[PDB]
């Protein structure tokens, strides 16, 4: 969905970007405040 279908329903607005810790486990980070969260992705879907 390169157009945007893809990034548009699940995109990463800065601040959440998904990466992976050393230890190899996968979470987002938060750079807003550079704190680490384990709450799910951003869009998710509440």
């Amino acid at each position: 969905g390169s157009p945007n279908s893809s990034p548009a329903s699940g995109p990463l607005p800065e601040g959440w970007e998904q990466a992976i810790t050393p230890e190899g486990e996968i979470y987002y980070i938060n750079h807003k405040n550079k704190t680490t969260s384990w709450l799910d992705p951003r869009l998710e879907t509440r």
